[PDB]
């Protein structure tokens, strides 16, 4: 059971359990998937299991990269649950960057951006799509909002330091890059 104090460092005071219910929440892991590593396939149908409302495969795939397709250990796939789904956002803004940037190569583009918010935006149930501000209710214009409150010109690339600035200095961008399902619902 040795990862359990490497969950709770690289997680801090964000984990939301002890290392001995680490241990036990890794024993029913592994009776689960006895070589304690998980596929992307198996990852994404967690998602799509508990967000039956939306599409959660792209979000999901995303998510799972975002720690390097291939397969997940059980520290991954923990700190990978309370990226989504615990804490607050603010402690989660390296990672935010780690989600953004899609292709890995250090800074995130136009693209990227439209990519992971869309991704994001399917999260959405249908019916909740309609109480989001009209200028923030498409995957388009809100990919470029958050690029336009970036300053940023189509080709520009985004580097984490302005984007852990940005996303902690302008709550606008908070609320635009938000990837917790549940944050992004509530705000609305
Ligand atoms: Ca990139």
């Amino acid at each position: 059971g040795a990862l359990s104090k490497e969950i709770l460092e690289e997680l801090q005071l964000n984990t939301k359990f002890t290392e001995e219910e680490l241990s036990s929440w890794y024993q029913s892991f592994l009776k689960e998937c006895p070589s304690g590593r998980i596929t992307r396939q198996e990852f994404q149908t967690i998602y799509s299991k508990f967000f039956p409302e939306a599409d959660p495969k792209a979000y999901a795939q995303h998510v799972f990269r975002s720690f390097d397709d291939g397969t997940l250990d059980f520290k991954q796939y923990v700190i990978a649950l309370h990226m989504t789904s615990a804490g607050k956002t603010n402690q989660k803004l390296e990672w935010a960057f780690s989600l953004y940037d899609v292709d890995g190569n250090g800074t995130i583009s136009k693209n990227e951006v439209l990519e992971i918010v869309t991704a994001i935006f399917k999260m959405i149930s249908p019916e909740d799509t309609k109480h989001l501000p009209e200028d923030e209710n498409t995957p388009e214009k809100r990919a470029e909002k958050i690029w336009g409150f970036f300053g940023k010109k189509d080709d520009d690339k985004l580097t984490e330091k302005e984007f852990i600035e940005g996303t902690l200095a302008n709550k606008e961008i908070l609320r635009l890059i938000q990837f917790e399902p549940q944050k992004v619902k509530e705000k609305l």
